[PDB]
């Protein structure tokens, strides 16, 4: 049998289809994942290819969670401690935040989507550092989920960076990947830091996972991650009533549109709830909206609350609090 989930796969396909409508958008994807299995519950495209498997975008700041996951877990640094978050110079390049804050802490960096405070937490490591780290959780590297034309998505040699790179990276540019396999990469999250195994078949055995961060890190993370969706985050289009949800919203880009050169705007939504005991990762897509909203979380956001509010609901979770 499959594992997906048909009442998740209409609620997940009426959303979308509601959204591609009134963004006037090209294409979109949502995928709903099963945060402890890696069963894939709901896997939607708008018609044509699985562009959820087959197309890699840059994720933009959807990646960023990662960055500050691998310096948690390093102990080079404390949720607390404080970063310098100006704008600042690589070469002629510049980074900079889309809202400028002198200074931010760790849970700020992840609140407020930080380029600067992540590109400076990536910073503290070599590139090979970030390198086997963006490896691990399966950036550039095959599934084998079962789906024909899988991408692996694009992670270019640290042997061959150069330090404007490195940076871009870590707020999720410069290196690309499915949305199924960023989708997977948030297991490492949800599953007290071990990757899963994608599936669409109905599990007959546990899955071994594969340690990434320790479980101790990946329960930081998902706190810090609430920020998001609570209000000061950038991710409240997202938040779902009656839960806590970690999630990220941002632009992502697409630079290959099947076996041509593309460029698109991408807006996203990615999270997991409830969110200290998650039990379904939702990930959203939607290719070049051009009505009602071009910013991430107006567009994406709505979709991505009702998936996961659905979801929640009919997997029979109860709410963590009173709804508003």
């Amino acid at each position: 049998a499959l594992s997906l989930d048909q009442r998740i796969q209409t609620l997940a396909y009426e959303e979308l289809n509601k959204a591609v409508e009134y963004h006037q958008a090209k294409a979109g994807t949502v995928v709903v994942l099963d945060a402890r299995t890696g069963e894939i519950l709901a896997l939607v495209n708008t018609p044509g290819r699985n562009r959820a498997v087959t197309d890699m975008i840059e994720p933009g700041s959807a990646m960023k969670p990662f960055t500050i996951a691998k310096a948690l877990d390093s102990g080079k640094v404390d949720a607390t401690d404080t970063f310098n978050t100006l704008p600042y110079k690589i070469g002629s390049a510049t980074v900079q935040d889309t809202h400028v804050y002198p200074t931010l802490d760790v849970r700020g960096i992840m609140q407020k989507s930080s380029n600067v405070g992540t590109s400076k937490l990536s910073a503290m490591f070599t590139p090979k550092e970030m390198y086997d780290f963006y490896h691990d959780l399966g950036v550039g590297v095959r599934m084998h989920s079962g789906f024909p034309g899988e991408t692996a998505g694009l992670l270019r040699s640290w042997r061959r960076w150069q330090k404007i790179e490195q940076a871009t990276m870590s707020f999720g540019y410069g290196l690309q990947l499915s949305l199924l396999q960023l989708a997977r990469a948030y297991t490492v999250l949800t599953h007290d830091g071990e990757l899963l195994p994608v599936s669409f078949e109905k599990q007959a055995v546990a899955p071994k996972g594969k340690r990434v961060i320790k479980a101790s890190t990946a329960k930081k993370v998902r706190e810090l991650m609430v920020s998001v969706t609570e209000a000061g985050g950038t991710g409240t289009a997202g938040a779902v009533d009656g839960f806590d949800v970690g999630a990220k919203t941002g632009t992502a880009r697409k630079l290959v549109n099947g076996r041509y050169v593309d460029y698109k705007h991408v807006a996203t939504f990615i999270g997991f709830a409830p969110a200290k005991n998650p039990r379904v990762i939702v990930a959203v897509t939607i290719d070049e909206p051009t009505a009602n909203g071009y910013y991430s979380g107006v567009v994406t956001g709505p979709v991505f609350k009702q998936v996961m509010g659905g979801s929640l609901n009919i997997l029979g979770v109860s709410p963590t609090k009173p709804l508003t």
